[PDB]
């Protein structure tokens, strides 16, 4: 297992713009196009994302592109943060993907926020930070992907994605 199917795993793919969990337009897997409300504003985003006047609908390799620059992106936001850096070199290869998963879904700031878990995910308490994670919005929002990205950070194995 690693990152990619991990993350393929959590967000699905879908090759026609839809709405994600929080009602925002958004593509491929798990590629955010844009909060706002408005159809076209996403189509333009789209558009513009992909080089060519795609009218909302992209093909595989397409959606792929936009992932691998998404993981990419989230690897480089990480390592530029001094907030995450650290905690992201403490860290064993497993956890690493489960830090890189939450930063791809909430975005560099919202993770850097987690303080409380971040001091005990780098002082290696695992079923601390286990449990202090679980106490967020994230958690009660969407449980399932959570559930499997914070067993992941306590025991540092891939199982809640082996089955999926
Ligand atoms: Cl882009
Ligand atoms: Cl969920």
């Amino acid at each position: 297992m690693n990152i990619f199917e991990m993350l393929r795993i959590d967000e699905g793919l879908r090759l026609k713009i839809y709405k994600s969990t929080e009602g925002y337009y958004t593509i491929g897997i798990g590629h955010l196009l844009t909060k706002s409300p408005s159809l076209n504003a996403a189509k333009s985003e789209l558009d513009k994302a992909i080089g060519r006047n795609t009218n909302g609908v992209i093909t595989k390799d397409e959606a792929e592109k936009l992932f691998n620059q998404d993981v990419d992106a989230a690897v480089r936001g990480i390592l530029r943060n001094a907030k995450l850096k650290p905690v992201y070199d403490s860290l064993d290869a497993v956890r690493r993907a489960a830090l890189i998963n939450m930063v791809f879904q909430m975005g560099e700031t919202g993770v850097a926020g987690f303080t409380n878990s971040l001091r005990m995910l780098q002082q290696k308490r695992w079923d601390e930070a286990a449990v202090n994670l679980a106490k967020s919005r994230w958690y009660n929002q969407t449980p399932n992907r959570a559930k499997r990205v914070i067993t992941t950070f306590r025991t540092g194995t891939w199982d809640a994605y082996k089955n999926l």
